[PDB]
């Protein structure tokens, strides 16, 4: 089995996360964990059982919590799927999520080819 080192993953994958952060306005709702109290949405954690956001993914890369690139991809997709599940299709957050998914798809593919 291919063994990936933490810094190899950070060097390869952090730029793809940065590409998401660079999207403005689209990344703005994703830069910190959803706070249902601040946002007045007490149903949030009833619907979203496994929250995820850019800051959490960044911390996981920085602290070596991914063994394999697919685990990073899964967390990015968890973030997207949570947002598409919770938010209405007409909402800013939903449409912003869709743009981030486009950007991520584009950025991640050449990187995955390089890591194989
Ligand atoms: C720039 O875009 C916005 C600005 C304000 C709002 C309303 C408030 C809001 N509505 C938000 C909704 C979410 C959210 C996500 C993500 N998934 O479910 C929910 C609910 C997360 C954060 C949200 N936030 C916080 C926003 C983004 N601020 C963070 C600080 O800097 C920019 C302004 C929504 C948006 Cl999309």
């Amino acid at each position: 089995k291919k063994i990936f080192k933490p810094e190899e993953l950070r060097q390869a994958l952090m730029p793809t996360l940065e590409a998401l952060y660079r999207q403005d306005p689209e990344s703005l709702p994703f830069r910190q964990p959803v706070d249902p109290q601040l946002l007045g949405i007490p149903d949030y954690f009833d619907i979203v059982k496994n929250p995820m956001d850019l800051s959490t993914i960044k911390r996981k890369l920085d602290t070596g919590q991914y063994q394999e690139p697919w685990q990073y991809v899964d967390d990015v997709w968890l973030m997207f799927n949570n947002a598409w599940l919770y938010n209405r299709k007409t909402s800013r957050v939903y449409k912003f999520c869709s743009k981030l998914a486009e950007v991520f798809e584009q950025e991640i593919d050449p990187v995955m080819q390089s890591l194989g």
